[PDB]
């Protein structure tokens, strides 16, 4: 179709930079449609390595016009930051970059009450929580937030400040013993840039719709995994928004039957960061090894995800929960080498019952068992391979199998980091 | 199509509940995706008349099976008085019934705190002092509260309560300077319907699934109007949650490409209850004439029915969040013995530029002067009309100009209050 949906499929790191970088080529407009400044995309900034977290890679490319819809709660001290980096390296980002006057805005006092929280909540330890997100959320659901159209109308803003700020400064003082956030310096902090971020302001949803209607190749991209959904996930281990491809509708504007084509990003082995159900998890060797061979890191205060065989029961919710017209394997090449592949193909609940979906109504995950299903590896290398010819029997079997169990055609392979290891076998936007 | 979404497309009071018990004659399930228990839809059962806010209409039907999905926040104490009603009346509601795990509950603190809220700084205001729809969409958010799902683990239920009830409890007594709300009691409230409610429980999303593989008629009911949507309505005057078919997917689990038919209840002209723009406003003897042979006096829901004519800018912009497919035209009938018609085909800004999209969400909307297309009304009765034919050329030419400036038809057309007083073009579940 021509308005295309790129999403994780799991938890999480499921390899999709690569694939959103290369379908962005022939895409005359990329949207972020929920999240914040946690969109992790690393890129080769002309030799030198970075990573941009709210912008889309889109960015780089001269005809493509990249939007930040609505449902991204934009921090302006990381635009800014992302801006100049990038306008530093000859890009001319406000050029390109549009954003919606709907946008939730993440200020001081946002970050403020994660730090403050994660002390509390948490413990001093890992507790990462800088961000602001979730309380930015928080605030726009209970009509006391604020929107970069509010910045149209300084006088009013200030006013709006200035009464969300008390109410969260006295949360911060008499609740946490935190720091109280100074009132003067956000509003100045804001009013700095209040006439560049205005600038970008577009009517996102009639600009997708005139897209639509020309026929343009619009892509979508998703930046959390779908089982981290904060409705259909694995409940309290979500994020803050909801990560399903239904978040297009809300978080950009355009219409639900709009969504032609929906791709889904698959890692060939499953891996997650942080507490939560993992059935397939793997406290072993084979874990160690698709850790090692997989580069499972952080690559920041990295210690070390978690592994496991790929989960076809946890891949059939998302199937459903997004409907998907196909999928985009990735790192089929880490598996280069293992004697033996494993694929859950159920569930076996603690009763007997054996399932082909996941948990509902409590009866959490706490007792259930894999249920897998055995294919001989391979040995001949996948690396870099550019056709299905080079891929062994092995590999094929693997591959046809997850599509009989899901259901859903595997349509693009990624055999490599670089673009040029890639098969695409139908294309998303072209079917 | 199989898989109808039905909603208002103005700012509520569309006339949507007799095209929902109409569509409720074919629908096997009748699904609840958004909002709270604010959805009024009044109806006459034992000779008494009575309205639901929670549970769905199509509860009278036998053969139907009703509803709540994860995007509809719950409140136990509303669900008991309904459900308690209906029993009174004879319907067997614990059968027809089905409620996601995953809706927020709202319990009394969260009343409390939307109370304190409005009936605090600014009383005579805009803020809350009512549901609590917004708190337990926050809880949400904040992922600090209950889910109908905890209430299988009673213990793990008890003291979850003890640590947000503590929470809240600090919030209302040292900042609104409010009485604390009684935990013991809270416990005791939601304990003693706890195995009613986790009786019903199912899951949502994997039973829509499997509807749409056997074909069933699924019919998703929104509750609010269109451009009161939190995130695309003309904030700040909106609503708690989103109000667009963009929630069906998040609201339910639907996956967003099984939507099959979306149906925007139109009324022929506008009203508005409350503060808010509102562009096409009357204020002549027109305005009062639409009120009073309108019954639009605070009868259904109001208290400031402000009235006016048709907008179709703003109905361009209903189509466009919507997806819609198709329009339902309500209330055809009030029309009838005007001289005149009007439809908004444009909005002058207050610079000078005349647009035919909804100025952004914060503008001059308070600014804007509408640009009028007139057209020759109807001498001729429109009330009661069954037949397309049996409608004047003057009505049927209106109706004509609605469909070429949104670009959308009209499948169903509402000539009176009676369920026989209808046309149905198409039908939403054919088409
Ligand atoms: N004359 C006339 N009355 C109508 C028509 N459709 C509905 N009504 C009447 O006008 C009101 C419409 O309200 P109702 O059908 O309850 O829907 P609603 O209150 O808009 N639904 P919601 O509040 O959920 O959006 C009712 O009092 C109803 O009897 C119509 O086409 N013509």
């Amino acid at each position: 179709g021509n308005n295309v949906v790129v999403l994780g499929t799991q938890w999480g790191d499921e390899g999709k930079g690569k694939i959103v970088d290369l379908l962005t080529e022939r895409a005359k407009y990329v949207v972020r449609y929920q999240g914040g400044h946690n969109a992790g995309h690393t890129l080769v900034i002309n030799g030198e390595k970075t990573v941009l977290h709210l912008i889309p890679s889109g960015i780089l490319r001269e005809n493509v016009t990249s939007i930040i819809g609505n449902g991204v709660v934009l921090s302006p001290a990381a635009l800014m930051k992302e801006m100049k980096e990038l306008e530093d390296r000859g890009i001319p980002v406000r050029e390109r970059l549009l954003l919606s006057e709907a946008c939730p805005l993440i200020l001081d006092y946002h970050v403020a009450l994660d730090n403050a929280r994660e002390k509390a909540r948490g413990a001093k330890a890992i507790g990462t929580t800088g961000r602001g997100i979730g309380p930015a959320y928080e605030d726009k659901v209970a009509r006391r937030g604020l929107r970069v159209g509010d910045l149209f109308d300084k006088e009013t803003f200030a006013e709006k400040l200035k009464e969300v700020m008390e109410y969260h400064n006295f949360q911060l003082v008499n609740y946490y013993k935190a720091e109280a956030v100074d009132y003067q310096k956000v509003l100045d902090d804001t009013m700095a840039v209040a006439d560049i971020l205005t600038s970008m302001v577009v009517d996102v949803s009639d600009l997708l719709d005139q897209a639509r209607q020309r026929g343009d190749f619009v892509m979508f991209e998703g930046a959390q995994g779908t089982l981290l959904d904060i409705d259909h996930g694995t409940y309290p281990y979500v994020t803050s928004s909801n990560t399903t491809a239904g978040g297009v509708a809300t978080g950009s504007g355009l219409g639900p039957r709009y969504v032609d084509y929906v791709l889904g990003i698959l890692k060939a082995y499953s891996t997650r960061v942080g507490a939560g159900p993992f059935p397939t998890e793997l406290f072993d060797e084979t874990g160690e090894f698709l850790c090692k061979q997989g580069n499972e890191f952080g690559a920041t205060t990295g210690r070390r995800r978690r592994t496991g065989w790929l989960d076809t029961v946890a891949v059939r919710r998302a199937v459903q929960l997004n409907s998907l017209s196909g999928f985009c394997l990735t790192k089929l090449d880490v598996l280069d080498g293992l004697k033996e592949v494993k694929l859950c193909v159920a569930y076996r609940m603690p009763d007997g019952r054996e399932v082909t979906t996941t948990p509902l109504a409590a009866d959490d995950w706490k007792g259930v068992e894999p249920i897998y299903e055995t294919m001989p590896g391979w040995s001949e290398s996948t690396f870099g391979v550019k056709d299905r010819s080079g891929l062994p029997q092995a590999a094929l079997n693997y591959i046809k199998r997850i599509e009989e169990l899901t259901g859903v055609p595997i349509d693009i392979i990624s055999t490599g980091p670089d673009r040029t290891e890639t098969m695409i076998l139908r294309d998303p936007f072209d079917a």
